[PDB]
């Protein structure tokens, strides 16, 4: 059951890892949670960060600085794993960009990854609904956010749950995975070879019939020298799609910031106060 | 020479890594530098951050998010690594608390060590030199902080060089290295059993024999869940001497909290607030 494996006082609240068995995967689970003061008195909002490539349910709660602003502002910060562990599917490894560490928040649906990769149900149900039975969070003040793969999966999740996620960011999505070779893969292996099949994947179709209640739009930080702009992650295809919907969208570019946490650490601060606008209302 | 190894832009300045040649160390040596958007406009004061055992130039870097605070007021951030890097001396990998990793800021004077772990010379002298003659850094500016090992270099770095360093602060020093098994068997190994030559390289004892006083005072964070407060660190001591010293010490004991950096990016704003009264006036 659920298994406390690492706690560290942290800006006055506590930085948690837990263990769980999981049963939308069918394996054990680890996930990070950031409780701040405030959760001593009452429950709190909540924000889900999900992870990018290769990265672990850790990243976010060692790279990013977060908790300093969810301190601040009272919110828990909730990280997911990228993707099962020890399945056991033949090859789940052989590659960092498809299998472990690259789940894509996707419900798998080809064998052999149907048994375990269904990270879109363990995030938005599963993992959700223990948070809420086990932690001091609030059911109705829910966010997401995430980085690359992971926002992509923050992107995604919030467009298609608005029961759920009341507030959505993100840093250098991949926002058009059915157009890059990230996606692509991805799509091809867990969901198989009908494009059609992986518009309820895609930020930029989901975001093109999409019926949102944000009151502050959707935030979106990219920096000008990510590698992966030009080859991956396209926000332009997001940004023209949301256009055409009449769907708002903040999308800052900054130039001079790269892919990774050095970038992230400079926003998040920016992104925890977006959030809290909403989730603290 | 001067090799620009990594850059990135965060929170309006850039975290770089230099790799240069050393003629102290006789080895090339990596070392991380964090310049605020300040610097652009002229010679910042700068702050040397000292890493503990087992750590590199760029731990602190991705760890202590205190890039933050440097920005906010206008302070430098410079991290040495924790050893020479291969220096090729027999088994020098051999053990995590000594060698690779684990230089202890001192000038080792046994064979065979002394040809190239002369850090104390190192972060003293040549960095220090080589950060002013090629970085937009104020000379008069310098002060210094640390963790564990790197706590012990920062208040003996200190306590020895006070035209250098204007201001100090630690997290959880090793602060009595002549009386814990870590100090005990890095000195016998770098520095030979005459326990008086001990002695200029521990916090402990330079504080009773400091003429020189920082007014401003010496902080010092210590948690009180620290694994190894008991077994290494024995803040007790220090204090003991800096009372009967007459040096003013701000030593903060905080229930609950670890080693690591959790509780160091808890408090890191904190010091560079301290610092920065000093160093920005």
């Amino acid at each position: 059951m659920l298994e406390l494996v690492e706690e560290h006082r942290c800006f006055s609240g506590v930085q948690r890892t837990y263990k769980h068995d999981s049963q939308t995967i069918g394996l054990p689970m680890r996930f990070s949670v950031f409780l701040p003061p405030q959760a001593a008195h009452g429950k709190v909002p909540a924000l889900f960060y999900l992870a990018g490539l290769t990265c672990t349910e850790e990243t976010f709660a060692i790279k990013a600085g977060a908790q300093r602003f969810a301190s601040e502002h009272g919110i828990a910060l909730i990280g997911p794993d990228t993707s099962p562990r020890g399945a056991g599917v033949p090859n789940e490894g052989a590659a960092w960009d498809f299998g472990v560490g690259a789940g894509f928040y996707v419900d798998a649906t080809q064998e052999p990854w149907a048994r375990n990769y269904r990270m879109y149900s363990y995030v938005t149900q599963e993992l959700r609904t223990t948070v809420l039975a086990e932690l001091p969070v609030r059911e109705d003040r829910l966010g997401i956010f995430g980085h690359s793969m992971g926002g992509h999966g923050a992107l995604v999740l919030a467009l298609r749950n608005p029961d759920i996620y009341k507030s959505v960011s993100a840093f250098a999505p991949i926002a058009a995975p059915s157009h890059c070779p990230w996606g692509e893969k991805a799509f091809s292996g867990y969901l198989g070879d009908d494009r059609e099949t992986w518009k309820q994947y895609d930020a930029s179709e989901l975001v093109k019939s999409a019926k949102t209640k944000f009151d502050a739009g959707i935030l979106i930080d990219q920096g000008l020298a990510d590698n992966f702009l030009a080859t991956q992650l396209h926000p332009e295809i997001f940004e023209a799609a949301a256009k055409a919907a009449g769907q708002a969208v903040t999308l800052r570019r900054h130039e001079g910031y790269d892919h990774g946490y050095y970038f992230i650490s400079t926003f998040i601060g920016e992104h925890v106060a977006f959030h809290a606008r909403t989730l603290c209302a």
